[PDB]
């Protein structure tokens, strides 16, 4: 048995569980990764990387914010993983099974991936694996950092034609403070998950020398909305838009995933091709 302090409280874990339910998109790519066998996860939305586990093999839990709770006490899991987007029900999950909070803290990015990856590879006798596959990470990284040097960047989420921005210590701060990217608002705290409501105005004025775009609407409606969003007059004329400088990074995982040893990897590769 594992006994396993997290952000939410504490849980206690049989070493390889059979029955394993999970509910973040980082950890299932981990899992998938380490080739550790899944039981459940909410399937009404699964990113396109991982569409392995929309499949009939798996058990529907649900969705990412309503868990079919019967469904799961038919199940009896051994560990149920958690993010953020079920914080809130951190209570009514922990009466059916072990639960596993495993969101990252953005303010400490590196080290909370890390300390999460490293509880997954105890739990599943992966340990030397998961060590090997965060270094590898880190070599991504490191080369990353070089090529970002100089270059003023700003994050936005797009839906409904419109936007949104995060930067340093925000839910996509990684890009500057993991990646080494300048920001072009070194001033712009945020903590909402949904990034701080912008004008296209303030992109404008910022105009910074990359723009990293996520499209929601891509992944929760079906209809991109990105690039008709940012062929606008205020954004056709910045910096980043007549440089071909615009990055579309692929929502699937950064809005859907995340915090996992194939989201994370797969992430730094969209912004290192972004700034190539």
């Amino acid at each position: 048995e594992m006994t396993i302090k997290h952000q939410l409280g504490e849980a206690k874990v049989k070493k390889n569980p059979e029955k394993v339910v999970v509910f973040d998109f980082g950890v299932l790519d981990t899992l998938d990764k380490l080739g550790v066998k899944v039981t459940a996860l909410p399937q009404m939305n699964v990113p396109k990387y991982l569409e392995k586990y929309k499949s009939s093999d798996y058990q529907n839990v649900g969705s990412l914010m309503e868990p079919d709770f019967e469904k799961l006490s038919e199940i009896k899991p051994d560990v149920i993983f958690i993010s953020g987007r079920q914080a809130n029900l951190y209570d009514k999950l922990k009466e059916i099974g072990p639960t596993v909070y495993i969101g990252i803290d953005t303010q400490h990015y590196w080290d909370s991936f890390t300390n999460n990856m490293k509880l997954i590879g105890q739990m599943f006798g992966k340990e030397k694996e998961v060590d090997e596959e965060l270094a590898n990470i880190e070599k991504q990284i490191e080369e990353v950092k070089t090529k970002a040097a100089d270059k003023k960047a700003l994050i936005i989420l797009t839906t409904g034609g419109k936007v949104s921005a995060y930067g340093k210590g925000s839910r996509f701060g990684l890009i500057h403070d993991v990646l080494g990217v300048p920001a072009a608002d070194p001033n712009l705290k945020v903590t909402n998950p949904h990034g701080q409501s912008v004008s296209f105005e303030y992109i404008a004025e910022k105009n910074p020398d990359y723009l990293f775009v996520i499209d929601r609407d891509a992944v929760v409606e079906g209809k991109p909305t990105a690039k008709q969003t940012i062929e606008n007059a205020l954004v056709k004329k910045t910096k980043a838009y007549q440089n071909g400088h615009i990055v579309y990074l692929d929502p699937n995982y950064w809005y859907l995933s995340g915090g996992g040893l194939t989201s994370v990897s797969e992430m730094i590769k969209q912004v290192e091709e972004g700034l190539k």
